[PDB]
């Protein structure tokens, strides 16, 4: 695997005991809009900046040795936004995956798409699907790239799939437990969230890896997502460690 | 005709908030009983005893302000941090509290709903909870979801299990399983989403409480240890919620 490029600031990963480094970090990447309003830029420029944020945080995860990183790329809540914002976000998240696919393959990043095909463009589904196939043998970092995703939707899809196995006689209805339902999540081999980072001031789960975040530590930072990089990730990991 | 709540000794009055900004459902984790006892050189069990007065004062605060739904995490099934003796005490205690307070609650128009599993709960605990439910079942001023032997994942798994029984019996199609379907099989489907999730102590976690229902909830993390917590802290949390 090609090593991560270090930060322009020359900041280095904190020396933490391996036992206190979170195995799975989840990030809600919010404030792309708010950031643009504050700098008199259009909302689209916030999202553009957010691309570099994610890719820096991925470097931070590789440097520190965090093996699972989940990113809330496109929430089903986005369907409530304007047609023009949704058109931009589809085209953007597609173009980001197409542009950065090869960089991720090289650094040993396994891309897992979590979410529903639903009303996504077929071009978005295609890029995500291909990125999954290309990277499916990598093991250095798993990026759970959550596109058209909701935590309730994932649990409902798990219950639906469980229900099909019950109907077909493959599973008894009296053997339906937490562990049973967990087997039917989108990516059951991905473990629980240890650290849930919410970039901005808004102190909410927002329907993200709901089942998986039940016992997670929450870290609420003030940094809008376009100003977020590996140093804010590292700070959140340090806060996590000090909580032991 | 419900008897009104007793006002606070301090003579503190509920904040004047627009009805639209008062949370419909508040969920509370009651943390710091142990720490509070340690500070006063008392055994951990005395903190829990003190917490009773905290819960009852917060209920008065909910009635004064007009919050119709209040959920309390009285007893988690996963007491993995606690000693066998403290767990044994907490089963008996939550039973004794519901016995001692059911009539006060009946009088103030509080409907008690038990959320949790009969599981390994003593028959005596189930009895007191069940009788409190029956006594109060026509009240409507406040719903107290008293969560005893409860976990968020357990409730979702039990929902999926009940859904699975209906599928096995041919009462329900497995391709008709959606968020709304699964939500009908929760312990109390008529109790709405959590608007405000209050965690009394510094520990910033869901701790597996009303997981499905807290998907879009606002989290408010206070510093107050639970025995020092009363309607004024509840009201502060509702003010923080409104100012959002």
């Amino acid at each position: 695997p090609i090593p991560p490029q270090p930060h322009p600031s020359g900041a280095r990963p904190p020396q933490l005991p391996r036992e206190l480094i979170p195995r799975h970090v989840a990030i809600v990447m919010d404030g792309n809009g708010r950031w643009a309003k504050q700098r008199g830029l259009p909302r689209t420029e916030g999202h553009k900046a957010g691309e570099s944020s994610l890719f820096d945080v991925i470097e931070g995860a590789l440097e520190l040795g965090v093996p699972y990183l989940s990113a809330y790329a496109f929430s089903t809540e986005n369907w409530k936004r304007s047609p023009d914002e949704v058109r931009f976000l589809m085209g953007f998240n597609r173009d980001v995956i197409r542009r950065r696919r090869d960089e991720l393959h090289a650094r040993g990043v396994r891309v897992r798409w979590a979410g529903r095909p639903g009303r996504l463009w077929k071009s978005v589904i295609k890029e995500l699907t291909e990125a999954e196939e290309l990277t499916k043998h990598n093991t250095k970092l798993t990026l759970q790239f959550c596109v058209n995703y909701g935590g309730r939707a994932e649990i409902a899809d798990a219950a639906a799939a469980l229900a099909r196995d019950v109907a077909a006689g493959r599973l008894s209805p009296n053997r339906v437990t937490e562990a049973t339902l967990a087997r039917y999540l989108y990516h059951p081999d991905i473990p629980d969230v240890d650290l849930f980072i919410r970039s901005s001031g808004e102190q909410r789960l927002s329907n993200f890896l709901l089942w998986q975040s039940s016992y997670a530590e929450f870290v609420f930072l003030d940094t809008l997502w376009p100003d977020f990089d590996r140093r804010h990730f590292w700070q959140a990991c340090e806060i996590y460690a000090r909580r032991d």
